[PDB]
């Protein structure tokens, strides 16, 4: 008669295996689900590394550009500054020139002033001269 | 009515076996993409720390160049007051020397003017002992 006494075998078989395959399957689902956020979080943070290397790339070329205007601005600071150590120095020249010239100019007044008395005496003297002549020339020939 | 011959089994269990298998796949394809995030965690940490040094780089040049250029504004007044001044001076310089002509020049007719009078004084004086030719 077999053809049941062991149909309750194989029914019971395919009892025990199918519910295996069902844990299985509940943990394919769920692990390729899962698996699928954290791959999907890749491809963000692929994208989120992209933008910020075209960022830092910016960020560099902008750090070298400031970098040059720095550089430009202050080597005009040593070509202002190194011309105005010259200004300085043409004015202190010419200015101990003046100064020289000042001291100069006062001992050569200092001789004016003092050939003026040289004729303010002579001129006393001549005048005490003409009159004791004009006395003495008068008490006598003409 | 013969219970299928029972194999109808492996319908359920090759994919039991196979199931199984992929399950451990997805294990593997678990596992490469953690050490991949891993590793990008880590050069995005990298790349914050670059952007933040390309930021002060140039923050710092910035800075700088305005240190700068406001010296720049200083150092030229200075340079503009260092000219006048040299200027202001030269002039003085050359208004002095045409009074010290203008002063050489007088203090030598002068000179003359005394030279003369010395001449004029000269006769007068050999003049007075002459007219005292008579002493009792």
């Amino acid at each position: 008669q077999l053809v049941e006494e062991e149909l309750d075998r194989a029914q019971e078989r395919l009892a025990t295996a199918l519910q295996k395959l069902e844990e299985a399957e509940k943990a394919a689902d769920e692990s390729e689900r899962g698996m699928k956020v954290i791959e999907s979080r890749a491809q963000k943070d692929e994208e989120k590394m992209e933008i910020q290397e075209i960022q830092l790339k910016e960020a560099k070329h902008i750090a070298e550009d400031a970098d040059r205007k720095y550089e430009e601005v202050a080597r005009k600071l040593v070509i202002i500054e190194s011309d105005l150590e010259r200004a300085e120095e043409r004015a202190e020249l010419s200015e101990g020139k003046c100064a020289e010239l000042e001291e100069e100019l006062k001992t050569v007044t200092n001789n004016l002033k003092s050939l003026e008395d040289k004729v303010e005496e002579l001129l006393s003297k001549n005048y005490h001269l003409e009159n004791e002549v004009a006395r003495l020339k008068k008490l006598v020939g003409e």
